[PDB]
């Protein structure tokens, strides 16, 4: 299969061979990197970089914007929207915008796929056939964690915030520092915060609980919530659970945790007036007819996306896709 | 018409004549009271009192559960569900539950109706016929707005709060303080505040801007979102804006605001697998065909009800009111 480079809530990291750790640092830092010390393996380069910005006050740190280079082409995703710098008017545009329920989905022909959630999440896919040769914070994708601590020099050091520190991109910006028990600034708020990530050890994942242990993540609940202090905690929790519910995805277990009391979603809102044509998918349609995918090519080649999706009624069973209404025909 | 007394959010009251005040106490009060003095005028007495509790760090007090006498019958709001305590086996139950949209409606013959949001908020409408005969926090319905702050003695006090103190319930419950301002005790959350705020200035209640002046409103979601510190400020957000809105609707006017970024609901949830049924309604629908009220009787008595509704198909146009499906017959 395909390892899998998570990043979420306040700098919480999974590298692609399995290791996790947590960093926070108001810089910018680069997830993965192609053709480390200049080594042009026939290959065009591509650079993915993120900025990190102080939210809340205890002093962690949650991704704002992504920048992507490849191919001497420069995309940005801030404000839930793409805006486009770099363009190369030789070649040819490599890369395709689709967006599948709540998640951001950029393809490549190189082989590089990124989900985004447009708030704070990012998941990164990398080919087989780039065994052993990035580098960044995901670390090298050689299967083996123990060595995912590389501190741009081909050199491991056991101190996680050194490691973290050697990818900064900006050499003006500040050293990081040791965190704070978020829960310990906040005392008050341990409580709800405890309540609502509770759900995570609830009934409704105990089929994902034998494959994955939800320790981790559930710790992850409660430290987020308990620094989301600044407004919008609702909205941490949420993307914690998400990350979560897209970790048990991923493995191919499917769970409907979504109700209207605990992180809503308003499919109803797209639909058009008289009409009745979305529906909330927990596992996610595998493949849907649109306008650039027709009904005989499929490409289900990710798996895991969940959110609002659009049921064609036999009549116009193509979706536009860009007008967010069934087509009879698409030009 | 009918005069609409209404609580809200941290201590917000609106008396049925139309004075507005600001009052937080951890105690019970008596909104609306009958046959004050003992003076039964050939009517049945009936008493609705609330209870408050300390929630935050400021020291602001917020609704959590309602009591209702009338007629030896006891009820409890509590947990967004209705509980039965004083049962009278003689005489006959005057009070039907109904839910519809997002209230709790309670129907009374006497003509006292009560609107519930499960959360925070409680309307209450009065029939004319009970003019200058009720006491309590909502004040005499005398249609003068000076003469609202009688303190249980017929007196009227300049003394806000003097004049909540005088209606508690617990003699031995402590005594209210005046309370601080959140936005100075929280400022690092008042930017935040105002971001979410500002949209009772935006052009969404243009319309109702002319009819309603929203500056008290205004000011009661910043204080709210201030002071609502202690997790869950997306519900003190929500319940703010849902008053703000209810109030526009009494008037006659309807505005859709609810986003999918912006307090949004979940119809599609209630929607059975593979048919759909529920859609959201702003103004609310006039009459819906139930079991309790079939399609000859209507009674649109209450307009302002918000929330998803069930839209029965042209077969089975009656809705259960119990199943939560629509059905062919009503037994
Ligand atoms: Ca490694
Ligand atoms: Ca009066």
């Amino acid at each position: 299969c395909l390892a899998t480079c998570a990043v979420y809530g306040d700098g919480h990291y999974l590298t692609f061979d399995g290791q996790s750790y947590s960093f926070n640092g108001d810089c910018e830092y680069t997830l993965v990197q192609n053709h480390c010390g200049g080594k042009d393996s026939t290959q065009d380069s591509f650079r993915v970089v993120t900025e990190n910005v102080p939210c809340g006050t205890t002093g962690t740190t949650c991704s704002k914007a992504i920048k992507i280079f490849l191919g001497g082409f420069e995309l940005k995703l801030s404000h839930g929207k793409v805006e486009v710098i770099g363009t190369d008017e030789s070649q040819e545009v490599p890369y395709t915008i689709q967006q599948m329920g709540i998640y951001l989905v950029v393809d490549t022909d190189i082989g590089l796929v990124l989900l985004w959630d447009k708030k704070t999440s990012i998941f990164i896919n990398l080919s087989p056939e780039f065994k052993g040769r990035v580098c960044g914070l995901c670390g090298n994708f050689d299967d083996i964690a123990v060595n995912d601590f590389a501190t741009r020099s081909r050199s491991v050091v056991g101190d996680v915030l050194e490691f973290g520190n050697s990818w900064k991109l900006s050499p003006s910006c500040p050293d990081a520092l040791a965190p704070k028990d978020p829960c310990t600034a906040n005392p008050f708020r341990k409580s709800w915060a405890q309540k609502q990530c509770s759900i995570l050890h609830g009934p409704t994942f105990a089929a994902c609980h034998a494959h994955v242990e939800p320790a981790r993540y559930y710790e992850a609940c409660v430290n987020d919530a308990c620094a989301c202090d600044s407004g919008g905690d609702c909205e941490c929790f949420c993307t914690a659970v998400a990350a979560y519910a897209q970790a048990c995805h991923e493995v191919g277990l499917c769970v409907s945790w979504r109700t209207p009391s605990i992180c809503p979603l308003f499919c109803d809102y797209y639909n058009p007036e008289g009409q009745c044509e979305w529906h909330y998918q927990p596992c996610g349609v595998p493949c849907l007819r649109t306008c650039r995918n027709p009904r005989g090519d499929c490409l289900r080649d990710v798996r895991g996306l969940e959110g609002c999706y659009p049921k064609c009624p036999p009549e116009a069973p193509i979706f536009d896709e860009d007008k967010m209404q069934c087509v009879a025909t698409c030009p």
